[PDB]
C-alpha cells in the first residue's frame, strides 16, 4: 500500500483538474489541463513517478486504462497500471468528498490569482498541509520511510 | 537542513530548465519554461512547497531574489526566501556537476520523446531513483521522516 496511487479527474471553469491521490495518506498532486487526454495523463504520471515511489496506479477511467500512451508511460516509469473499479464502495465516496473539498478550497483562494492553475496549486498546498494530529504530507513521508526501513 | 532547497537554472535547446534541489539529499524537481521570469519562478516554488515541506529556498540569482512576485509566492507558501551566495565554495561545484549530470541523462533519453519537457521529466526520474546504497528519493523521505519524529 505505500506505493499505491489513484487518479481522479474533476472539472472546473471549463477546464480539467487531474489529481493523483496517495491512497494510504490522502496526499495529492494535481494539475490543470485543457482536456483529459492519454498524452496529458501519461505526462502527469511520468512527473509523479519521478517524485514519489509509485508502484501502482489505479486509473480514473477506462479511456486512460486503455490508452497506449498511458500504458507506455507506466511501462517507462515502472508503474503497474490497474483499473479503478471500486470493489470497495467506500472509494467512490472518499474521491467524491475529496473533489468537493478541493473545489471548496479553490473557491476560498480563487480571488488570490488570475489563473485557475495557481488556485489549484494553492489548493494542493492547503490540502497537503491540513492537520486532521498529522497532515497528509506528514503521513505520506512516514508511510514511505517506514517501508524503506 | 530538512527544509532547505536550492534553485538552479540551466539552459538546453534554447529553453530554460528550472531545478530545485533538496540540499541534504540531492533530490530534485524540475520543469522546462521558455524563459526564467519571476512569474514562472513563483509558480514553480508554489508547486514545490505544496509537495514538500519547503522551509527555506536559496534563490538561483539576484533577479529571482529581488522579484516581488517570487517574494509574494514565498510569503504565500511560508518559505524563507534567501540569497544563493556560495559562502561554501563547494556549493557552486555541486550545482555545476548536477547540471552536467542532468544534461548527460537528457542526452541519453532524448530520442525517447519529441518534447524536451518529457526528456527532462525522464531525467528527474532517473536522477531521483539512482542508487549511489540509497537513492536521493530514499534519502529525502528518511531525512524528513526523521525530522517529523
Ligand atoms: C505563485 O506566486 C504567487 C504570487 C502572488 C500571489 C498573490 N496574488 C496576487 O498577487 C494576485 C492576485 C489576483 C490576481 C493576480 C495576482 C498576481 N498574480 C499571481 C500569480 C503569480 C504567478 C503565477 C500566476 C499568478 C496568477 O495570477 O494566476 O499564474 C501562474 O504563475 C499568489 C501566488
Ligand atoms: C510520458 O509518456 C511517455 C509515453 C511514451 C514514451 C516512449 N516514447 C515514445 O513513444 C516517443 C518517442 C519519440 C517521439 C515520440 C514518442 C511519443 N510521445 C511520447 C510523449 C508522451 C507524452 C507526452 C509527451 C511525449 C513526447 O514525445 O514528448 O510530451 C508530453 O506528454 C515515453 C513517455
Amino acid at each position: 500500500s505505500p506505493g499505491i496511487w489513484q487518479l481522479d479527474c474533476t472539472h472546473l471553469e471549463g477546464k480539467v483538474i487531474l489529481v493523483a491521490v496517495h491512497v494510504a495518506s490522502g496526499y495529492i498532486e494535481a494539475e490543470v489541463i485543457p482536456a483529459e487526454t492519454g498524452q496529458e495523463t501519461a505526462y502527469f504520471l511520468l512527473k509523479l513517478a519521478g517524485r514519489w515511489p509509485v508502484k501502482t496506479v489505479h486509473t480514473d477511467n477506462g479511456s486512460n486504462f486503455t490508452s497506449t500512451t498511458v500504458k507506455a508511460a507506466c511501462w517507462w516509469a515502472g508503474i503497474k497500471q490497474e483499473d479503478g473499479i471500486p470493489y470497495n464502495p467506500q472509494s467512490q465516496g472518499v474521491i467524491e468528498s475529496m473533489n468537493k473539498e478541493l473545489k471548496k478550497i479553490i473557491g476560498q483562494v480563487r480571488d488570490q490569482a488570475e489563473h485557475l492553475k495557481t488556485a489549484v496549486q494553492m489548493a494542493v498546498f492547503i490540502h497537503n498541509h491540513k492537520r486532521k494530529g498529522y497532515s497528509a504530507g506528514e503521513r505520506i513521508v512516514d508511510i514511505i520511510a517506514t517501508d524503506i526501513q
